[PDB]
């Protein structure tokens, strides 16, 4: 019999090579965590079903991978982490010191009923407690960050913004009550990707009328922060907010990085402000990140306080294709610096001292494990690259010392000489 | 409404705090991998349950956490790492290149009817492809390293050794089909910590007899390898294997580490030499870590030639334990290098550029994001363990300086001179 080699639907195995990929990318996220001052956290990939009941249309509960537990307990595999977060949050209380900044790389999960991924890990990014745009700034910069630090610059990638209030008041103006909005937003993210006629009759569903749809079209389609200026006014919020966050990403020197679009409002109930979306400037990849103000979602869960909160996420899987295609992922292979190679068997115990003396100093390093001949064991430390053969034979023992061969003739070397 | 704040029934929430001291051990596993120069893999949470279909009474397979999928396909979150991997290996056929040292550090999933924890983290090491006790030396060794890296010493813990061949050997003279030798473990390995009633009891349902179960009973008891020896000769691979285990362990320098204890022989099916459990010397905790040989796993999934493998599996949740009641997991909090600190708000700009020259400089650094009193922003500073405060006022900026306080009175510094 043979068991299936294939991991499960929509699933990835991550040998070696491919989760070395998955460790550069990772190790950039932790880095510019560290540099902005983000505190990692992590919470359980299994959440109560109940956290994720929106009502809004979203795409993201729409595809739940959901099930019953024995107990009768409904549960799903978290779709996205800022519904976690939230509960921690909400979970604190007061005891929370504010301001707050969070990160996490949470593998998160979907269910369709066309068997594309179903998992992928996504870095969270998230400040609590910071009223003013400030914030998102700051959370667009390490965006950017992370992406000039695995190689791309502000000709391969940007990051576009808009602000939701700039609809909400079109919403409200136009006699929706502001229960519709959320709804709104939802299906005006589908504007993007899917026809216009669609998506006009979708709001119509929600029963606005055409007159209305009419405006949020065009609002969808101005092109500056000026033409949104002259419809809602110079100090409409959504105005002195966007000006200060592209003046504060200017200021911090990543203004060749962002731009202003009113079409983006992505596809989640719960943003109330600013909201941005990281793309690629050949307009081959899907979105590369994706984030917000959401200053309502913790009284929406019970937290007797608002409390205001922005962030993002930022996808495993887009963004290595686009690295891939830009040719920002050589295979670096796996290395060590050092492989000690016993003569022979009678060695061996000679061998692990050795070992352990090259370990201690904080090297890295292999010793050969079977029987063999030190030709192969040459092949062994090519194969992983190691810095240095360290032989240990008969001869040079009785001297107090080993044979060392640097791999990056062979000469002998005092045990202490060694590290 | 109020959202349930707790997580899902048996599963861990990880706010910065906890994180932190999961992070300070992951970080040993991971460093100790690297030293030892073990190669990181991942595969996915989600596996087909047909994966552990081993008919053995394991207790890990008994508490699988298995569910149906809506497409009706049988399934579980993986109660262990050990299939997976294998299922990789046999993936990979004469193209994986041997030997092979692979670890990971997956989160590995049960259900009870008794609602104990359901998840935890378990550090997995595994070497493929040495047939020698080599392999077996070298993940004791990584195992002792790991701890005595946290801070234990070998008064603390230990590490003790067997290996199933002994047994193997009297269930095969005693006339027991080999086919029940497996199972035998299984229920023997719960010896230890349950009556011997009760599992005479559950041998005898096997179909052993009083006589057979006589000679398992007695030669688990016996205290050293010379009893061994006596029992079934000094040239049976088990007492050669041993000799040659405890020889290479001294010769890496972790003897005081290691020790004999025929009563060792774990509840996995698998196990055909070597095994071993990590203990502490209190006699006050549960295992800390536990491995084997299993050179027919492969085999038995299929594989057309058999692929010797040995490893172990690493919890996170004793050794915490244990680290915790010794004292050697002090809460290091949260910290960063630098705070930039904008005098007002119309410093703000000139602050941002500050704060991307500390960050540019590989600088951990904050700046405060809401409006504050300087003495606030000092406050945030301490709570964040800044080195230092960085203070961006108009008098100093007109010099091209900033005020710098070291908080681990206060100094004028260009700003070239930051870092
Ligand atoms: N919300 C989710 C959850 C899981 C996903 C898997 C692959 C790609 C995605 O965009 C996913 N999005
Ligand atoms: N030990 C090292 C260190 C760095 C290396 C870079 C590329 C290829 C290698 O084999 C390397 N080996
Ligand atoms: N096999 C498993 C799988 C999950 C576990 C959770 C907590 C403690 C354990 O010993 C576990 N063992
Ligand atoms: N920046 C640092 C660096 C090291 C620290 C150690 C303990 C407490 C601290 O606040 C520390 N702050
Ligand atoms: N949860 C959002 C991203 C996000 C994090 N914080 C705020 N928003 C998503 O999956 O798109
Ligand atoms: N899978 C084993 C540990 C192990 C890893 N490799 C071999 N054994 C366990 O859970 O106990």
């Amino acid at each position: 019999n043979m068991v299936e080699t294939e991991p499960v639907q929509g699933c990835r195995d991550f040998p070696p090579e491919a989760m070395r990929c998955r460790r550069h990318l990772f190790d950039v996220f932790h880095a510019t965590a560290k540099t902005f001052g983000f505190e990692e956290y992590d919470a359980p990939v299994l959440e109560s079903e109940e956290l994720y009941i929106r009502k809004a249309g979203e795409e993201i509960t729409e595809q739940m991978f959901n099930f019953i537990t024995k107990g009768g307990h409904r549960v799903a595999l978290r779709p996205e982490m800022t519904p976690s977060l939230a509960r921690l949050l909400l979970g604190k209380g007061r005891s929370l010191l504010l301001p707050a900044k969070w990160y996490s790389i949470p593998q998160c999960w979907r269910y369709e009923a066309i068997t594309r991924r179903r998992e992928h890990y996504q870095w969270n990014m998230d400040i609590v407690g910071v009223k003013s745009v400030s914030a998102e700034v700051e959370l667009v910069c390490a965006a950017c960050w992370a992406m000039r630090s695995l190689g791309l610059s502000s000709k391969d990638v940007g990051i576009k913004v808009n602000s939701r209030k700039v609809l909400q008041t079109v919403v409200e103006q136009a006699g929706v009550t502001s229960d519709k909005f959320a709804p709104v937003c939802v299906i005006v993210d589908k504007m993007e990707k899917i026809p216009r006629e669609e998506v006009e009759a979708q709001l119509a569903v929600l029963g606005l009328e055409p007159t209305v749809v009419d405006a949020i079209t065009t609002t969808l389609s101005l092109k500056s922060i000026d033409e949104i200026a002259q419809r809602v006014g110079e100090e409409h919020e959504a105005v002195k907010e966007l000006r200060q966050f592209f003046e504060q990403v200017e200021a911090y020197g990543y203004g060749d990085w962002v731009l202003f679009d009113a079409s983006v409002v992505r596809g989640l109930a719960y943003y109330t402000g600013i909201v941005f979306e990281g793309f690629d400037r050949e307009g081959k990849f899907r979105a590369l990140c994706g984030g917000g103000r959401y200053d309502n979602l913790l009284t929406t869960y019970g937290s007797p306080t608002p409390i205001p909160c922005a962030g993002f996420g930022f996808g495993d899987c887009v963004i290595v294709e686009l690295l891939q295609e830009k040719r920002l992922l050589p295979d670096i292979p796996h290395v060590v610096d050092d492989v000690v190679i016993p003569f022979d068997e009678s060695m061996r115990p000679h061998a692990l001292a050795v070992l352990r003396r090259l370990r201690d100093a904080g090297r890295s390093a292999d010793i050969i494990l079977d029987k063999k001949k030190v030709v192969q064991a040459f092949n062994y430390a090519d194969r992983v690259g190691a810095v240095r053969a360290v032989l240990v034979a008969p001869e040079e023992w009785e001297r107090g010392e080993v044979q060392v061969k640097m791999l990056r003739r062979g000469f002998a070397v005092p045990l202490d000489r060694l590290v």
